[PDB]
């Protein structure tokens, strides 16, 4: 139900645990919400400059791909990032604390 899923979606975003409950990551939120859709699960592409140690992700989610605009120090940081932007870009709840 988005007729044009060309491209990339981004916003600024970087995965900061504190504001999540234990052990609850965007990737969780993410990933229920598609099972919950009856959606096939995200997949994940991680990017890499090696030469200043950073990484980035691009998830897809129904055909479109999401990625943030900044860079992070850890595959698993920028796939936490690259949740968030798939979930804010469309409105969805994130999973913080209190929300």
């Amino acid at each position: 139900p988005a007729e044009d899923t060309s491209g990339v979606i981004k916003m600024a975003v970087k995965f900061d645990r504190r504001a999540y409950p234990a052990q609850i990551t965007p990737k969780m939120c993410l990933l229920e919400w598609c099972r919950r859709e009856k959606l096939a699960q995200p997949v994940y592409e991680t990017v890499q400059r090696p030469l200043d140690r950073l990484f980035s992700s691009i998830v897809t989610v129904a055909e479109q791909k999401y990625q943030s605009t900044l860079w992070d120090k850890s595959k698993k940081l920028a796939a936490q990032a690259a949740a968030i932007v798939c979930l804010r870009s469309q409105g969805l709840p994130e999973g913080r604390l209190g929300e």
